[PDB]
């Protein structure tokens, strides 16, 4: 068929019930993550192409950068708890791969208050157990796949997009691919 179980896609073997309908995981320190978000734009354009009702979730991941990968988890809650992602994930991204200025959860928080998130507010959200319970729900929806790379993007617990089996000769026929596999898993 068009779409093939192995070649666009492979699928669990063990779905997750309840699972988010189409959920990404990232880390700023994964190097083909920075592509996939400041060159390629996968996201925004599997979000621009999703069926309506249908919702994208986006979560980083502990297991690349050690400590500071873990404050970048709870940033990354931080980020989701005051909805501003559009406004730090380029900055954070750059920060630690491009000018590698970030070594330090204060060099994270920086981001954010030239991002214009008030200290206050940063450090409150950064401390409470909404953003605690954030950080759970991201460890655990990893742990429910086993996850042990980045990027990835799963599909209502059952499908794992495969952007291996995909030419990459040209950028934006490679983010088109990819957007219409997800849109093609998501109506299954
Ligand atoms: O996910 C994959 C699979 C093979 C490579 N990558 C990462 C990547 C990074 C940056 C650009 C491209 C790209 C896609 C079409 S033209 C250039 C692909």
């Amino acid at each position: 068929a068009q779409y093939e179980d192995g070649k666009q896609y492979t699928t669990l073997e063990k779905p997750v019930a309840g699972a988010p309908q189409v959920l990404e995981f990232f880390s700023f320190f994964c190097p083909h993550c920075y592509q996939f978000e400041e060159v390629l734009h996968i996201s925004d354009n599997v979000k621009k192409k999703l069926p309506e009702g249908v919702k994208m979730t986006k979560y980083h991941v502990n297991f690349m950068g050690g400590d500071l990968g873990k404050d970048l988890t709870q940033a990354w809650a931080v980020a989701m708890a005051l909805g501003v992602e559009d406004k730090v994930t380029v900055p954070l991204f750059e920060g630690v791969q491009k000018t590698q200025t970030i070594r330090s959860a204060s060099d994270i928080r920086d981001v954010f208050i030239n991002a214009g998130i008030k200290g206050e507010e940063y450090d409150a959200a950064w401390n409470s157990f909404v953003v605690k319970s954030l950080v759970a729900q991201q460890e655990k929806a990893a742990a429910d796949v086993q996850l042990r790379g980045v990027p990835a993007m799963f599909v209502n617990g059952k499908y794992q997009l495969n952007p291996q089996g995909m030419d990459t000769s040209n950028m934006d026929v490679f983010v088109q691919q990819y957007a219409d596999t997800v849109k093609y898993l998501s109506e299954k």
